[PDB]
């Protein structure tokens, strides 16, 4: 790889890992549209093995990237539109706190205050339905936004629907097939049991657990080649060949709702470029990320602006991982971690490579 992307990449990491006591590592920098890869110690720390281009890792949240583009394509398809109500896929749904809730609301997590997390008692579809139908908002929907696995976990599992295929169907036949992530999952396959990295919370080897919606809101895993693969493909979505994804991808880089200098699309969330550093390194603590901000509507919603940086954190009990892109400079980086270390130096490592190479 070129001196400059080495030299950076090594000199922000390298510490990065000493600071935070990280297992293991991927990095993956997108340069002028070409990936450059990067790894660094254990997989598996008690058997020895290494982190490699091969290695899965648990996106954690960055899997709502995956879900809003899914829902994206589902209403390029004509099978969905983010106006239509809650209800007009789950009309189980009758609790009038229901009415006015749209697929929108869901998707950017404005529907009045979903829970960030769906309890653990809550399993089967209908713990699920009762669950919703308790469940009572705290604001109007579309006036504030509070962060909400319980929000686009509900949204992903709707909009697939009216295509008859399973969530998980649904997102290896029109996103990861297409796109050629043929080592991305939701369910991790037994041979490729190999190549999964354990996650490491408090020195203990995890791997996070079912749960519900956990396939639309946490649930997949990949390796540093398919993100960087996902990456070329939020950053140049005219270069994919199907349709209705390379409009998918657009409609979750559009920008539905503002709140501060951050922009909420499907899954991925925008800041204007050039950013302040400081703005999404401290935004991304979850001291701001998690907390209910009230939002301006973008009435009607921004086209995917190319001068953006787009991007978004991800965790599970074992992993922390970031994806940061700007499409304007076809330049992007990917960080996969077998540990949840703190979101802000994260973005503030993400910040100092890429502005480095910007
Ligand atoms: B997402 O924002 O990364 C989301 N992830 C999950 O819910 C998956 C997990 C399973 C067990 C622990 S996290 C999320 C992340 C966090 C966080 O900052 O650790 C909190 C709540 C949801």
């Amino acid at each position: 790889a070129p001196q400059q992307i080495n030299d950076i990449v090594h000199r922000t990491i390298t510490p990065l890992i000493e600071q935070q006591k990280i297992p293991g590592m991927a990095v993956a920098v997108i340069y002028q549209g070409k990936p450059y890869y990067f790894t660094w110690g254990y997989a598996d720390i008690a058997k020895k093995q290494p982190v490699t281009q091969q290695t899965l890792f648990e996106l954690g949240s960055v899997s709502k990237t995956f879900t809003g583009v899914l829902g994206g394509d589902a209403i390029a398809r004509g099978e969905i539109k983010l106006s239509d109500p809650t209800t007009k896929y789950w009309p189980e749904l009758t609790a009038k706190q229901w009415n006015g809730i749209t697929l929108l609301h869901l998707a950017t997590y404005t529907a009045g205050g979903l829970p960030l997390q769906v309890p653990d008692e809550v399993k089967s579809s209908s713990d699920l339905l009762r669950f919703y139908q308790n469940w009572q908002p705290a604001w109007a929907p579309g006036t504030q936004r509070l962060y909400a696995n319980s929000s686009i976990g509900l949204f992903g599992a709707l909009a697939v629907k009216p295509s008859g295929l399973s969530f998980e169907q649904a997102m290896q036949t029109r996103v990861f097939q297409p796109l050629k992530l043929n080592h991305t999952w939701i369910n991790v396959p037994p041979a490729e049991e190999k190549n999964y990295a354990w996650g490491y919370r408090e020195g203990k080897a995890v791997h996070v657990s079912p749960g519900a919606l956990d396939a639309e809101a946490y649930g997949v895993k990949s390796t540093i080649e398919d993100m960087a693969r996902w990456v070329q493909s939020n950053l140049k979505p005219l270069d994919i060949n199907e349709k209705t994804l390379q409009q998918g991808i657009q409609l979750a880089q559009s920008r539905y709702w503002q709140t501060g200098d951050m922009y909420q699309g499907l899954g991925w969330e925008m800041l204007d470029w050039p950013v302040n550093p400081d703005s999404i390194i401290n935004g991304s603590d979850n001291k701001i990320a998690l907390a209910a901000r009230p939002v301006k509507a973008i009435t009607p919603p921004t086209p995917a602006v190319r001068a953006s940086w787009v991007h978004k954190t991800g965790a599970t009990g074992g992993f922390g991982s970031y994806v940061a892109f700007i499409p304007e400079k076809e330049l992007g980086i990917v960080m996969l971690a077998n540990k949840n270390y703190p979101n802000p130096a994260r973005v503030d490592a993400a910040w100092q490579i890429l502005n480095a190479l910007q």
